[PDB]
Order: structure tokens, then C-alpha cells, then sequence
């Protein structure tokens, strides 16, 4: 798939960021090309099209790179974008839900009055690794009664098993790592 | 301009957050509403296209909430969006920069390759305030040797004098509030 392929080639690799251990993967070249940012939208799309027809209410992106994907993958499917966001960013009342992050903890934020009860949500971020953070982002929507279809990246490291932490979430990914 | 007031009627104001006195200007009810973001995104890209014609040659968007609108602005003009962060965030050889933020300070960071020298860039961000972010992107991005071509942003909070601080760089805002 050559749309694929516009997006695999603009995905750089940094061993031992931030710290040693880690492999960091970069999008800053998807988004700098825009037409490997127009392949990951398109591809995100068609088969969130593919696999829910018109059940989705909205998208739902992650601070802070997710929102780099979320408004533009709204936009290409007709929906709206809602903001879940690291805590202490949003005004009005809210519900946060922690989940470890590095060697301690942290905490994302969705305001209380972000989606009805029974609206259906598709979740998107740039990178799913251990699925702490979508996992946080799906209680939270929980927590509003909303039901999450689907959570969906540019890239999955598949080692950590994220996959297995959402379910029964449905996810998926552009591209997998180890 | 119909397509303003669309922009305009959902920003939703709080007051006292986050202290005392001072008005939150919450730009998620844009993001929220497909049609309302559409409207945002094609009257930034108008005015864009209009001041300086075939001259950009990116769009960069600052974290966080910059990251909303720069890529979905850039894809509107055909264009690449490069990335200017919270320090700490970004791998690679980089250049950052202090600037005051509230009670304390913060840092700017800016990957050495995402610009060459001559290159011209817009910079978008959702809101200027006092302009010392927005000031600080154009520090960085004058250090790669770019040329800052204009800044703008959804929302201005005029009696800030932001627009003073990022003197002479250009700027232009949807909407005003003191
Ligand atoms: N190796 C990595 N490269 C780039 N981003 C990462 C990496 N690991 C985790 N992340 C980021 O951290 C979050 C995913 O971590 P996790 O909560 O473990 O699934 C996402 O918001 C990613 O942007
Ligand atoms: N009244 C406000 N409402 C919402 N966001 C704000 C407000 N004041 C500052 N900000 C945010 O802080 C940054 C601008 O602050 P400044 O550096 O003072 O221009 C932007 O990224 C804004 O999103
Ligand atoms: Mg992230």
C-alpha cells in the first residue's frame, strides 16, 4: 500500500529518548509532509468508515499529539472533535482519572458535560504503548455514559500489549513496532 | 460574516479560571462543532492567502493547543506543518528558549531540522495573550534563519498588547475580546 508507505518512510526512530531504554518514535515528518499527513488521515478514515458506517458521534484526541490528528480525522468523517486533556488545562467542572506514567503517575481531564450519555466516540492519540493513556481516556468516557467504538493510532509497539490493556476495546494501528 | 459569527458564537467564556478576575476564553465548542471548525480553519486560510500569496512554505503550530488548528491549517493551503513544543518533549539536536509564563518560566523547543535557512513559516496558536509564547516561537524559528511571516491566532485579548510585544512580526486574529 503506497499510501501506507508515505507514512512508514516519515516515521523517524531515536534509541535511548528520553531516556536510556526507550526508542522513541517521532511523527514530526508525517506532519511536516503533507502528503504522508493527508495518507494518515485517509487511511484512519477509511476504515473507521469501513468498520462503523455511521455510528460514530465524534472523535476524541489526546493532549497533546493526538490533537495533531484528531480535528483533521473529524473533519474527513463530517464530526466534531472532543478534547481530553492532560489534567488541570480545562475550566468548568470535571472528572480526571490517573494512570502511571514513567516512574510515577499523571492525570487526564475530560470536562463533565464534553458528551451525552449513549454518544459514541472513536478515540484517536499518535502512539499507543503500554495503553495507559487510552485506557484512561476510555474510563473516562465511560464515566459520561459515552461508548467508546474504537481506539485507534498511528503506531502501536507491540511488545507492551496495549492492545490486550483496551480490550474489549476495539483497536487499531497504522503501523506496529516491537 | 456569517462564517465569523459561526466561529465567534462558540467560543464559551468562563470567568475566575483559573484565579480570580481573569476570563477563560475555551476554544472546545469550535472543535466540538464540525461546521464551526470548518469556518475557523477556511477564514485563517483565507487571510493567509491573501496577505501573502505563494510566500509561506509552512505552518507551525505550538503545543498545545496550537496543535488543533495548525495541521488542518496547513493541509487548507497545501502545506506541511512543523512543530514547536513544551521543552523536553522533542528528540533530536534542538534549540529552545525561556519565556515567562504566568508566576514562573517555561521553555520553548524547536527540532534544528525543521526549518533551513529561508524558509518562511506562519506560526498559529489558538490565543494571544500577553504574546510571550507566541514571542518566544518567533525567537526560535528566527534562529533556524526562517523568516516569520505573520502570527495568528482564533482569539486576541487586546488589552494584553500582544501585538505590541510581537511587533514587528505581523499578526492578525478571528476575534477580539479586552
Ligand atoms: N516510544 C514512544 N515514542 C513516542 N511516543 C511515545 C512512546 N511511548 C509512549 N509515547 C507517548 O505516550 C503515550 C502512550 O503511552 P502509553 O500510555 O504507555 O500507551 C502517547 O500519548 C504517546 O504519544
Ligand atoms: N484567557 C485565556 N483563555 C484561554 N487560554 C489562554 C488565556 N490566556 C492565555 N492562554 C493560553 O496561553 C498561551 C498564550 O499566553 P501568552 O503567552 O500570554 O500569549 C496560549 O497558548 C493560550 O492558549
Ligand atoms: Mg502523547
Amino acid at each position: 500500500d503506497s499510501e501506507l508507505q508515505l507514512v512508514e518512510q516519515r516515521i523517524r526512530s531515536f534509541p535511548d529518548f528520553p531516556t536510556p531504554g526507550v526508542v522513541f518514535r517521532d511523527i514530526s515528518p508525517v506532519l511536516k509532509d503533507p502528503a504522508s499527513f493527508r495518507a494518515a488521515i485517509g487511511l484512519l478514515a477509511r476504515h473507521l468508515k469501513a468498520t462503523h458506517g455511521g455510528r460514530i458521534d465524534y472523535i476524541a484526541g489526546l493532549d497533546s499529539r493526538g490533537f495533531l490528528f484528531g480535528p483533521s480525522l473529524a473533519q474527513e468523517l463530517g464530526l466534531g472533535c472532543v478534547l481530553i486533556r492532560k489534567r488541570g488545562k480545562l475550566p468548568g467542572p470535571t472528572l480526571w482519572a490517573s494512570y502511571s506514567l514513567e516512574f510515577g503517575k499523571a492525570e487526564l481531564e475530560i470536562q463533565k458535560d464534553a458528551l451525552e450519555p449513549g454518544q459514541r466516540v472513536v478515540v484517536v492519540d499518535d502512539l499507543l504503548a503500554t495503553g495507559g493513556t487510552m485506557n484512561a481516556a476510555c474510563e473516562l468516557l465511560g464515566r459520561l455514559q459515552a461508548e467508546v467504538l474504537e481506539c485507534v493510532s498511528l503506531v502501536e509497539l507491540t511488545s507492551l500489549k496495549g492492545r490486550e490493556k483496551l480490550a474489549p476495546v476495539p483497536f487499531f494501528s497504522l503501523l506496529q513496532y516491537e
